[PDB]
């Protein structure tokens, strides 16, 4: 139950609703979830998505991400007859990324089949100063939470070993 950083991407048009008047909503979410929730600066004036940085343990991530998913649903940011679907980025050790993929890509293939979330480890990544790379997770709230949960397990199982 360590403190993780998750980048959750939301539609740019929803920033005002997520922040709220005088920032009352995003402050409320931060207290409710017990997590830090900040809106990262925009890469440009016409980007279609904005990045929310959520810092906190798994139980806090569930509440912070969940309340953001739920707020977007209230604001009607889903497709017709569909659930709110968001992309999130998590950081895993570069040395464990191959284990998330599995031999022949079979581990990531089963993972996507069980959760219904799309799980992508972008190619040709340069590990960051912590020697960590990105895993992309796209799906509805519960699918995203389950995918995140199992990826965290794989990461911890590899550490356990040696």
């Amino acid at each position: 139950s360590e403190q993780e950083i998750v980048n959750l991407f939301i539609p740019t048009q929803a920033v005002g609703a997520i922040i709220g008047k005088k920032g009352a909503h995003i402050k409320q979410l931060a207290r409710f979830a017990g997590a830090s929730i900040k809106i990262a600066p925009a890469e440009g004036p016409d980007v279609s998505e904005r990045m929310v940085i959520i810092t906190g343990p798994p139980e806090a991530q569930f509440k912070a991400q969940g309340r953001i998913f739920g707020k977007l649903k209230e604001e009607n940011f889903f497709n017709p007859k569909e659930e709110v679907k968001l992309e999130a980025h998590i950081r895993v050790p570069s040395s464990t990324a191959g284990r998330v993929i599995g031999k022949g890509g079979k581990t990531v293939n089963e993972l996507q089949n069980l959760t219904s979330a799309e799980v992508i480890v972008p190619r040709d990544q340069t590990p960051d100063e912590n020697e960590e790379v990105i895993v992309r997770i796209i799906g509805h709230f519960f699918a995203s939470q389950t995918a995140q949960r199992k990826i965290r397990e794989i990461v911890q199982q590899v550490k356990q070993q040696e």
